[PDB]
């Protein structure tokens, strides 16, 4: 989680270690083999090299799954991240137009009918629901943080993906170097260079053990984490949105609630009203200037648009793009990171018990 001292991270710390001591075990059973054989057949050597070819090919499908499940763990970021951008680009362009028409609607208000000065009850009313439907639309949930929150994530997350696709890469390449120069030393006659390479298959062999302790550290972190993960969302992020909404978002395959079709009917409601009222402007404007029935033709036009804007905000609002992004992350995390991972897992023991087995058959040469 976020703190550094929990039971947590003590818990993965102690599967870490445990994997460590893993470790120790195997490299003293290979000190003890090596004085053993000290102190005083093919077969096996093939059935080592089968062993970690087929090692590093199941590692090698493993990494391509993870690689593949964080690609589209992306991919359903962006996704979000573009709804959520479109329904901010939406309200506010909505919000800014809204304040344009009342301040055009005020200039051709008092160029005209200024004169006469009886609809000013009428231009109260249209000024005090249009208010009404500012503060109504105030209500919706700004969407910024989330936006920039999923950002800082999805880069995160690309950076990470990056770093250990590279460095599995590297991994695999060394075990198929490694691989070469054993054939090579067991065609070649016995150079000074099996004597060195030696080491680095050790170093190599505790690489895989650590590789191993790390990965069953995380598949069990992510396990857990992503078994019940509604109520972590809903403490991490869950702060300046109200819970209604979250538990709305993120379980929805039914109607819950759904605790918003009053502000669309309110502001069906007002939109109605208002062309019922720009439509009595019309037919009072049959004996006025034609400027006014232009600018009343303009704003009707405005209020059709308006109108084909909130039809495409409360087709964005409604959950079920939102929520299939949502249940397509959580199974391309767990489903897939997990799977993947554990591949990785029996990577690393077949790696490990590879090393085992070429270092079995090392002293053995001279
Ligand atoms: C969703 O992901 C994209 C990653 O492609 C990011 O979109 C951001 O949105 C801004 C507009 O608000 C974009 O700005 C673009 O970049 C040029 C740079 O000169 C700018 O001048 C233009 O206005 C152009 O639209 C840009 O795609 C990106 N902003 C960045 C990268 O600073 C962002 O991660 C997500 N979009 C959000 C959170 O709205
Ligand atoms: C903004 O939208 C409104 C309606 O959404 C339109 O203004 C006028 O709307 C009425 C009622 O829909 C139209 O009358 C109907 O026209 C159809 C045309 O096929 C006719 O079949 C019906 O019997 C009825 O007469 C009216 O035509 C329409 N005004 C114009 C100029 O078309 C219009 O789409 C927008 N208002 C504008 C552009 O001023």
């Amino acid at each position: 989680f976020s703190p550094g001292d929990e039971t947590y991270q003590e818990s993965l710390l102690f599967l870490g270690v445990l994997a460590a001591i893993g470790l120790g075990l195997n490299l003293i059973f290979l000190t003890v083999y090596l004085v053993c054989t000290c102190c005083c057949v093919t077969w096996t050597a093939v059935v080592a090299g089968l062993l970690c070819c087929a090692a590093v090919g199941v590692g090698f499908y493993g990494n391509s799954e993870t690689n593949d499940g964080m690609h589209q763990l992306i991919y359903s970021l962006d996704n979000a991240n573009h709804t959520f951008s479109g329904m901010d680009e939406l309200v506010s362009a909505n919000t800014q137009r809204m304040k344009v028409d009342l301040e055009q609607h005020l200039a051709r208000l008092s160029e005209i009918i200024a004169a006469r000065g009886d609809y000013i009850q009428t231009l109260k009313f249209m000024q005090q629901m249009a208010g009404n439907v500012v503060s109504q639309l105030s209500g919706l949930p700004v969407w910024r943080e989330v936006t920039t929150q999923l950002t800082k994530l999805s880069h995160q997350t690309a950076y990470v993906e990056y770093y250990r696709w590279l460095s599995y890469l590297l991994l695999f390449i060394l075990d198929l170097v490694i691989c070469l120069v054993t054939c090579l030393g067991l065609a070649r006659r016995s150079k000074c260079l099996l004597a060195s390479m030696l080491c680095c298959g050790i170093l190599t062999l505790i690489l895989s053990w650590a590789s191993l302790a790390a990965d069953a550290a995380a598949a069990v972190g992510t396990s857990d984490f992503c078994m019940a993960p509604d109520i972590y969302i809903l403490n991490n992020t869950g702060s300046q949105i109200n819970s209604e909404v979250t538990r709305y978002y993120l379980h929805c395959s039914q109607s819950l609630i759904s605790p918003f079709q009053q502000s669309l009917t309110t502001f069906q409601r007002s939109l109605t009203t208002m062309q019922i009222q720009v439509g009595g402007l019309l037919q009072f404007a049959v004996p006025l200037f034609p400027t006014a029935e232009k600018d009343l033709l303009g704003i009707q036009l405005l209020l059709n648009n308006s109108e084909i804007s909130l039809h495409q905000l409360t087709a964005m609002l409604d959950c079920r793009g939102l929520h299939k992004d949502y249940l397509d992350a959580l199974t391309g995390i767990c489903y897939d990171g997990i799977e993947g991972l554990l591949f990785l897992g029996l990577f690393s023991l077949l790696a490990a018990l590879a090393f085992s087995t070429l270092t079995c058959a090392g002293p053995r040469a001279w």
